């Protein structure tokens, strides 16, 4: 019915002819009394036809309905906080002192906020309604609102329109105060290390690179927190942690964005067992916390469900391998015999013989693959049995890794080896310690059935 | 006296034979049964416990011995230490000659103990071994400047203060996120790498993302993001977290430092000062049970002065008090050809630097800060109504031409608080940012936080380096 710049245009308009004579029309300030959901919570109980013109409260909210009878009777729906209410605006309940009725209601579109000073009451057919005196318009919105990627380019769009949308970054923050309370309670003590750093250590990831002017200096984007964390252990805080963003400059997909959300922490005394073990109780306990249960549905068409009853299961890389293929692969895993035995390098074919045969093994349970190589895990100890292999765990759901973790190689002479200031505190006493990372948004998405990370995050990264 | 390297390389040698020997030197797992803490409490009440045989972890701070059959450490875990007295008798020998054992464990060692709690006949709180085990050694000498930025474990186990300074960080944070949270506010987490980098007047960061081919600079607030989530309808956002300024370094100032944003639909600039008021005096309550703190502005070699945190604090406009203190009516526009310059007069007259280029919001930023912004030493306190042209996402002030519902809170000197109520007409104001206004950003008041700095008054500290763990510093 509408052209949107026209009416964008006129918008426009009206809030310079409101200004030309005198209106405000951006007000600095309505004292509000009651929000939506006090004022639900505080009138569900009326009857169906029951006015409390005696009452009159301050209300504010934005309109995303708008209805009328006629002119002398409007229709709002008038959202806070998630919550919904009935504006019923009559002519004759009007302060008309203060405007004109048509006048007033008439430049009230879908999409402004609002201040209402009225009267709770409710409709014949039970309609919990404010009955304005008055209704300001606090701020316009310029755009028709709707009734693709707009959801990730104007997030606040998506936030006012879909529950749901809402409902995953509710979820999302619990997730995260829900870890940071598991912590604080077992006496992990918080702390933010540097993101920019000469060297850019922790993980095997291409970093982002960035320059500092009055120094000039060039300086990496953390693309993980491990090794300032250990160095805090050697500094003597036993129990240690960090959740934050981390950095990594490669491609963007479902399951990958530019900056996520990690946790990791250090547990000085503790080993891979222990690891095993608190990982078993945050995954099961996060959530019952948020369901009641152990069991969510998770849509991977029809939903799977995954059981997060511990324990999990247990699979050892070089052993499952083998079992699978009937094949040994001798612990010199980078030398010639063994690695064309499975066929650049010997991590890659192992990343890949895993990430065939092994990380798609259970997807009713999150379930741990153990034990991996040293050649693949430079900074994890190695096995206190098993040659060439170090006690490293990782876990997975539906596919994906949300947990890496293993027994911290503190010995700082095995480690020049897998290749400073790091490589200094080492020489300073790193006690046995255990380290675990977690990737929060790949967490948030099983726990709010989203198939794309970009779904998890507010701004996920995008082009223009 | 020995020399460094030498330790170094005996202690390495000592290793190997550790390894040669069969025996492992960094062992994977010491089942311990208390922390030093736990212990200090479950014992604080000459006498032993010779049935009770405990497991505990920590690390060798002093070595001493009255001869070879009676030896004195300190061991300490999570800030607090005990004493170790290993006793010839109380051996078991079984595990190892006495004398080669205890020879063996130097100053910096991690150490698992096996034994039973007691006091010494002077007193001391100590754990009696049966067994000691080296589960780390430390390779270099410990000492008894520049080292505690670059090796901050160092510090940690060497300063009780500097481990106190960070305990009182978090400390600090912890309130600040429960404050909102008790209040209604919702955490989010914003974009660190945006297309624009809007938020605050300085300079960023850039970085280069590879497969989009995409330039992308590191956000110097958070801002205009944690605005567009006020209009998608979350009433009460914040945001912990770094923010990115490319430019110099001192006291006061690191290329990363911690903010906290938060953003409030529905209020303005007096509830922004209200909050301020209670935010700041709950916080030094709840460290130190008193609202007045004292602080070494000059140095820890001067004498300190007392912070009072108790409200209402002053608020000083920053116009009536410029026009005040230099005797001159500032007409608008500020600029204006005619009051730029007599704010370059007013500046050569009291023989201060002028800006980097004269603007006129550089020029009133230097007369408030020359003027203003040390009237209060003794009090934390409050610049309000900042003009227009200082101010660009701040609205205009209700009934004051020219001027904003603009606060910023200073302690000695230095500013830890900025806020305002928000600029919501897209007329009289990022492309992403610019669009959402017009989409109807409701009235909202808005405050940022200097967490760093804000530590520093609250931990005594000088420099911002102090209390960030690891500051940026040259290689
Ligand atoms: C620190 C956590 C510990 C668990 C494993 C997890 C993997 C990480 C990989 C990754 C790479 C990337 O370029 C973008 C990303 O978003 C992600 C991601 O979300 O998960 O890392
Ligand atoms: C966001 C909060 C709102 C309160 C006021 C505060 C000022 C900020 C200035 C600054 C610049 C810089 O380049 C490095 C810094 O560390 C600091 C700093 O610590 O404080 O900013
Ligand atoms: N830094 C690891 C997580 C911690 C593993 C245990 N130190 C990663 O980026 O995946
Ligand atoms: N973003 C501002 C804080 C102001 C808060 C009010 N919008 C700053 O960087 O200083
Ligand atoms: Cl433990
Ligand atoms: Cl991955
Ligand atoms: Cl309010
Ligand atoms: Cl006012």
């Amino acid at each position: 019915e509408v052209d949107p710049r026209l009416y964008f245009e006129n918008r426009s308009k009206f809030i310079q002819d409101q200004k030309d004579k005198g209106i405000n029309p951006y007000p600095h300030k309505f004292e509000r009394t009651i929000s939506i959901p006090e004022f639900i919570e505080k009138y569900k109980d009326l009857g169906n036809g029951e006015h409390l013109e005696d009452t009159i409260l301050n209300i504010t909210g934005r309109i995303m309905r708008v209805s009328a009878s006629g002119q002398k009777l409007r229709f709002f729906d008038l959202v806070g906080d998630g919550e919904k209410i009935q504006v019923l605006a009559n002519y004759s309940f009007h302060n008309h002192e203060k405007g004109n009725f048509a006048e007033c209601y008439d430049k009230i579109r879908r999409g402004d906020i609002v201040g209402i000073v009225g009267f709770p009451g409710k409709s014949k057919k039970g309609e919990l309604s404010i009955f304005p005196k008055e209704t300001i318009l606090l701020s316009a919105c310029l755009h028709m609102l709707p009734m693709t990627e707009i959801r990730y380019r104007q997030r606040y769009l998506d936030l006012l329109i879909n529950e749901s949308s809402r409902h995953t970054f509710v979820t999302r923050t619990k997730i995260i105060n829900f870890l940071r309370n598991f912590l604080n309670e077992r006496g992990f003590f918080e702390v933010e290390t540097p993101m920019m750093n000469l060297i850019a250590g922790g993980a095997n990831a291409r970093p982002f690179i960035t320059h500092h002017n009055d120094l000039d200096l060039d300086l990496y984007l953390r693309i993980a927190t491990e090794l300032p964390l250990k160095m805090l252990i050697v500094g003597g805080i036993d129990k240690v942690y960090e959740i934050g963003k981390v950095f990594r400059n490669e491609g963007i997909d479902n399951t990958h964005n530019p900056e996520f959300t990690s946790c990791e922490f250090y547990w000085a005394y503790a080993d891979y067992n222990d690891l095993i073990k608190w990982s078993e109780d945050f995954f099961s306990q996060l959530v019952y916390h948020l369901f009641g249960t152990y069991k969510i549905s998770y849509n991977k068409n029809q939903p799977i469900e995954i059981d997060f009853t511990p324990p999990y299961p247990k699979v050892s890389i070089v052993e499952e391998i083998e079992k699978v293929t009937n094949t040994i692969l001798e612990q010199p895993f980078d030398s010639n015999e063994t690695i064309e035995k499975m066929i650049p390098t010997a991590a890659k074919l192992l990343d890949q013989l895993a990430s065939h045969f092994i990380e798609n093994k259970y997807n009713d349970k999150p379930f741990f693959i153990v034990e991996h190589p040293q050649i693949m895990s430079p900074l994890a100890k190695y096995h206190r049995t098993k040659p060439g292999l170090t006690e490293r765990l990782e876990m997975f759901i539906c596919g994906k890794e949300v947990l890496n973790a293993y027994t911290e190689l503190n010995d700082p002479f095995k480690q020049k080896e897998c290749f400073s200031a790091f490589c200094t505190s080492l020489e300073y006493g790193l006690p046995p310690t255990g380290g675990l990372g977690l990737g929060i948004d790949r967490i948030t998405m099983f726990l709010t059935n989203k198939n794309s990370i970009k779904d998890v995050i507010l701004f996920p990264t995008m082009r223009p």
